């Protein structure tokens, strides 16, 4: 019932960061997961079944309490989600307590068809036990009609706190993910702004208009729609997604929107500078600049140490800025 | 087979020889909704299942993937012995009805993803059961989701769309940067070529405060994605292989249609918006008209799908567009 605003607010005054845990497992990964854990004699998913809450997802959750020893032998249709499954919650179990957020990315659990869905709800039913902040990365876009779709599956299957969106197509979608009118419920979004792509400049940078380039006029016209919609009087807010290679625009938004959420990935895989990109986007009330970092953890051979790690050097970049 | 292949090699040969086939450049749009499931559930329980019958005598069926077994149940049977499938059931049986009703009178069938992903899973079952059966009528596809993302994350959608669902086809938006395309539309370890449309003029009422507001170059940002999409084409070398790169172009932006059509005299069109939307279909087929007719593509969705009658609703848009394409090529 809080809003997520409040809900944010209230984690980053428990944890003191603003590390956002991105959760990307790839075919590999799974097949690394499962390899790894048939030579430790299933370490990690032995200790994934002492948590709590893994009895309180709702997808097959019979199967996910078996031993691993049994599964591959007797449940072998079974056996993907099983490992897939298990990595997502061993990775959870093992960085949670240094997360303000986790984002996951919808394209990671697609690829295999339904399947990877039902462990994207299993992780979502479990990090909402967990009480701990999500983002779905999805970079939706389309007309109302239909993306009234993406606000029911995020927001109401998910149970989602935000989401990504793309608005190249217009800002009035924005109605129909942030607000639900006959429900009257407001959800948070961030909206694409500078991306981290080594091209993102051909749209984002090239393409003006009133002498301001188009990263600016987005974010502008989305902050429009939520002043539209009311959403912070909700609690609630559309954000921007600004990338951690982006210093310049990184610094630009910080200073003409000093009141803006920021989601920032690119650190990590893709080499970002970390002491640019919180100093530029920093917010004292830094929940407004999220650190995603994806791949450095997840592939990191001992993700919590991974996690420890950026967690030290974002709050030693945050000591530093509260001076 | 080892042998060099005999069947069809390329989204651009697929269209055109269906176009010859079928005359149309009718692209039926299946987004079925909550009610859309709800009401054929309830229609079929009124009518005796008179068209999961029929359904059930088409041999296709056969061949789809996931729980054919169940999907050939008699429904009364569902109801009894298979209650926890009764959603995936009739949510699949809508699908497979109207494709049967309405397949004849197709160029391509386009499914916007997001109607089978609110209910989690089983709506992914179905749509992979969709594109299986589509598959075997081999009738062209297209899946649209307008795909975003940086390229390590893209290629998951290449792999679902083209190698899971055996796509011919998605939408992409290229904000990101162009780039993201060379791993969707190529896929340069196996050597694989696959072919998209980008978002350039969109439907919704606001579309033009970034599409045509924004310019660079004494161009409208319109303009500028279609040439860069263009540029990513001849560098991929899709058309040499069979595939193409196209532009979604609203059913209701008259001038750009006719900007695009005359700049880009040879690209393929994707076009929804008439029927529930506000598209005019003799404006919007006038200005984008190509004697390969399959380079502009009619999409109609609800207008179809929401019709109590959807076979006839579908002659019907073939018959006016065949009209149409009669008027522009010179009787
Ligand atoms: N949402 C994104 C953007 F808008 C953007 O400009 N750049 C991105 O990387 N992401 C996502 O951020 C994550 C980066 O993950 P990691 O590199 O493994 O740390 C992936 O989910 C990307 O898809
Ligand atoms: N892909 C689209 C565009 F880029 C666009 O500018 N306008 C659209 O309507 N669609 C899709 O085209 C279809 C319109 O369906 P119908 O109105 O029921 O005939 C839906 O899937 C829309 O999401």
């Amino acid at each position: 019932s809080m809003g997520f605003k409040v809900k944010l607010e209230k984690r980053r005054n428990a944890i003191n960061t603003c590390l956002c845990i991105g959760l990307d497992p790839d075919e590999k990964d799974i097949e690394n997961f499962m390899k790894n854990e048939k030579e430790n004699n299933y370490n990690n998913i032995k200790k994934n079944l002492k948590e709590k809450y893994i009895n309180n997802v709702s997808i097959k959750k019979d199967i996910l309490l078996k031993a691993p020893d049994n599964i591959i032998r007797e449940e072998k249709s079974e056996e993907f989600f099983y490992f897939f499954n298990h990595f997502c919650f061993y990775i959870i179990n093992e960085t949670n307590k240094y997360a303000l957020t986790f984002k996951m990315n919808f394209a990671f659990y697609i690829p295999y068809g339904s399947v990877g869905i039902d462990v994207l709800k299993n992780v979502f039913d479990y990090l909402y036990e967990l009480n701990i902040p999500t983002i779905l990365d999805m970079k939706i876009n389309d007309i109302g009609n239909t993306v009234k779709n993406y606000r029911k599956f995020i927001f109401e299957y998910l149970k989602s706190d935000s989401c990504t969106v793309n608005i190249y197509m217009g800002t009035n979608m924005l109605k129909d993910i942030c607000y639900d009118e006959e429900k009257n419920k407001y959800y948070s979004a961030f909206v694409l702004v500078k991306t981290t792509n080594p091209d993102s400049a051909i749209f984002q940078k090239n393409l003006s208009l009133d002498n301001k380039q188009a990263y600016v006029i987005m974010a502008q016209e989305a902050l429009n729609m939520s002043s539209y919609l009311n959403l912070e009087q909700n609690n609630e807010f559309i954000g921007f997604v600004v990338g951690a290679n982006s210093y310049d625009e990184m610094n630009y938004i910080r200073t003409y929107f000093p009141n803006c959420y920021i989601l920032s990935p690119g650190i990590g895989a893709q080499n970002g500078d970390l002491h640019k990109t919180l100093t530029n986007g920093y917010h004292k009330s830094y929940e407004k600049i999220l650190i995603n970092i994806g791949r450095a953890i997840t592939k990191n051979p001992y993700p919590q140490k991974a996690a420890q790690m950026y967690y030290d050097q974002i709050n030693a970049i945050l000591k530093q800025n509260m001076e």
